[PDB]
C-alpha cells in the first residue's frame, strides 16, 4: 500500500481533474489494472506512438498492440496511484506510481512514473512515460532493445 507523498498538491489532485483529455487519460492509466492489450487498444488513434524513455518507439496502432500485448505475459500491473494530473497545449501529464508484479517470480515493484499523452479527437495519438529503469529489466522478462 502507497502513501501520499510530501509534495502531494491538492489543486492537481485526480479527483480534480476537470477537461475530457484529462477524464480519458485518468480513465486509461487506471485500466491498465485490466492487463488485457485488446481492452486497452480500443484508446488509441491508428496513427499513434508509444514509448517507455528511451527504449525503442512503438509508431503505429499495431505496434502499440503488440508491446502492450508481450508485456502483459511477464509481468501484472496491480496498482496505479495518480497523485497529480494536469494538461496544456494538447498534452496531459501524469504524476503517478505504477506496481508492477513479475509473474514468473512473484516480486513486486514501485515505479514512478511522471507520463505525458496527446489525443486527437479523445484518441491517443502519443504517450511517452519518464522513469528509473534500472530494475525495469529485471523485471520484464524480455530483451531490452535499448
Ligand atoms: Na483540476
Amino acid at each position: 500500500k502507497i502513501e501520499q507523498p510530501r509534495w502531494a498538491s491538492k489543486d492537481s489532485a485526480a479527483g480534480a481533474a476537470s477537461t475530457p483529455d484529462e477524464k480519458i487519460v485518468l480513465e486509461f492509466v487506471d485500466a491498465l489494472t485490466s492487463n488485457d492489450a485488446a481492452k486497452l487498444i480500443e484508446y488509441f488513434a491508428e496513427d499513434t506512438m508509444y514509448q517507455n524513455m528511451p527504449l525503442p518507439p512503438a509508431y503505429g496502432r499495431d505496434a502499440v498492440e503488440q508491446t502492450l500485448a508481450g508485456l502483459f505475459t511477464v509481468v501484472s500491473v496491480d496498482a496505479v496511484e495518480t497523485f497529480h494530473i494536469g494538461s496544456s497545449n494538447g498534452l496531459v501529464y501524469t504524476e503517478r506510481v505504477d506496481v508492477l508484479r513479475a509473474l514468473p517470480t512473484g516480486k513486486s515493484y514501485n515505479f514512478s512514473i511522471l507520463g505525458v499523452f496527446q489525443l486527437t479527437e479523445g484518441k491517443i495519438t502519443g504517450w511517452r512515460d519518464y522513469f528509473d529503469l534500472r530494475e525495469f529489466e529485471e523485471a520484464v522478462d524480455l530483451p531490452l532493445r535499448g
